């Protein structure tokens, strides 16, 4: 309206680990007020990636979130022009990421620019081993701040032997033009990889994601 | 059964923030079973505080936590005996805070002992101005961990003039004798401070406190 | 043998600061062993910035550091197949970087291969208000682990007005082929803009920079 | 204040992971030379079940050599004295918030030391004691706030070799009004000369002086 209850994305990034560049090409769709999407992606160049594909399966789709009446839609309402979002992840091993990302909208599907540095994995390590087993589902808590809004979340990888290898993410989420921003609240996701190919190349993800205030309140 | 459907405490702080030592008795009780608990505080030394109340209230018992029955209740287990918690606190502008607590059984009661050094608070600050207006209610990420339990958080507190000053809890909480961990989960509270006198030497505050999964899971 | 007493080099820089995107382009000589260098840069795209030229500066050459016969010199011992390095920027008001280079030898030129990602500074602060004057001399505490060079510095730019504006690196040196690590050491730094154009399109840089054991060592 | 050497005596009050500790010492040096010497005896809550190294820090900045170009804050601030602050980052977790007293009583130094320490691993080389001392530091000082901080790159070394990483951040206030420097680095050395068998006492030696940048 201009976002519709169904629309399709496509998805670009650029990416490295730990000196080693990659790029994947992907697309994706779904339900942008129930908050439920898919992707399928492909490593188009630097694969098979000698990395756990987990760090980069949060960085391929936030307009897809529900939300309740009254918490502004700060994603959805920065349409047509569309949103940046940027992003910290700190691995509690040392594993550092940024991330930027520009979403824009054409002919009525979202068009996804992603790159992506990561450094600092130990060699050992449960990312660069290839020992993580899926996210755990999420909390987010977002504010307004500095005229723009952002986010942060205590994530969590599981474990082969069993354990969690644990990750904060700091989220930035920049409309292109003036729209109205939310207070304090919080959205929960849960991300699954649905299927993959043998080395990963080929990888397809599902995504649950709905805002809400606090229980409490 | 030793945890009886209402519990009191006694509660004893001896604290520091920015050079500045004081001492702060307690006492409080409600219905550890329902996860809803009440208390008096009063700064017996170093009174009236220089800085805002609202960095120490959380300081003052999570074994009032209403847990479902599938998820282990860690605190409530390890007594009589009883638990031991530790914690960081990080705050956007630098603030520090380490914290250690000991939580025994005495006579039917709760006895709380708590030890607090908070330092690095910069002096045209909200905890040194005293520009804070109480906690958002928040959500605790939890695990096991080490043998133990540990969760983080991230909350914050409301500035005069609006806004929002952000800080990090990191928590860890040991069982005094082997007892049942839990699994990766989360835990919503809200604390209110219920009144005070006008120098903050006298404050009651309450909490609301539940265990529960994932809303996804 | 492979590194001269006096070497150019050419360096390519893709860069983003706050969603905002360029490339530099550049060239520099020095002397490795004298630990000496210069080098003249040139915004190709993205221009002007719309940032502070500082947080580019040290991205624009550790090859030219001068070692005593006691200290291996890893980053000389790497060519002529080279090493690449990796670093996070940690600054004290949330601006994060995350920089990947590649560093090869080609016809006796060093050519350098930079992407940076910067995130999260405050749209009113030092940085994105080009408020900054230069960076301190810096001191590198540098260190073996995980098979690799690593080495971290509590550097700072300082400030119109006076004071300044903090910041932490953290940077990874991983060589390009088996070398020989050197044990705990520092590497004292002095990097200058020499001269630069109205709108830092074009400018040049001195870096003076020599490995050492602790002075009471 | 300050005179060509001074005794200071030193009260601990500590926490690591739970367990507490009081420890009682003395030391001496020559505050312009920037050399001292500590002995400390653990009088509560021995034999620690955690590496010494992480408390060693924690017994006197007064004792460091200056140019006569680099304000002296912490001599300044006798015979008031001053309060100094820390933030302990460990590379595996373990943080620490510190808070001190130094003044100055009838000629002799007086410290009162208070300690938290959380979030060790228990498999970890504080908890196993696998340590082995802190490698020499460089400390980045500055103005900030009105008062004096610093920061620190630190390293304890490790039995089977390699290095466990620590930051220091350090808040140093004057009980008053004194003459702040600008930027500035500090070197210095801390040894444990000599300690009994469960490290119920220890003696310590630091080196310690200020400096600019060597390019300066």
């Amino acid at each position: 309206n201009v976002i519709k209850p169904f629309m399709r994305f496509k998805v670009h990034m650029e990416g490295s680990v730990n000196g080693h560049e990659f790029e994947i090409e992907g697309e994706g769709e779904g339900k942008p007020y129930e908050g439920t999407q898919t992707a399928k992606l492909q490593v188009t160049k630097g694969g098979p990636l000698p990395f756990a594909w987990d760090i980069l399966s949060p960085q391929f789709s936030k307009v897809y979130t529900k939300h309740p009446a009254d918490i502004p839609d700060y994603k959805k309402l920065s349409f047509p022009e569309g949103f940046k979002w940027e992003r910290v992840m700190n691995f509690e091993d040392g594993g550092v990421v940024t991330v930027t990302q520009d979403s824009s909208l054409q002919d009525g599907t979202f068009i996804y620019h992603v790159k992506f540095i990561g450094v600092n994995f130990p060699s050992d390590g449960p990312v660069m081993q290839k020992k993580t087993l899926g996210w755990e589902p999420s909390t987010e808590r977002l504010y307004p701040r500095d005229g723009v809004l952002k986010g942060e979340i205590h994530k969590a990888l599981k474990l082969k032997g069993g354990g969690h290898y644990l990750c904060e993410f700091k989220s930035i989420y920049m409309a292109k033009k003036p729209v109205k921003l939310p207070g304090y609240y919080y959205v929960d996701s849960k991300l699954d990889i649905t299927s993959h190919n043998e080395d990963y190349t080929v990888v397809e993800q599902y995504e649950r994601t709905e805002a809400r205030h606090h229980l409490f309140l």
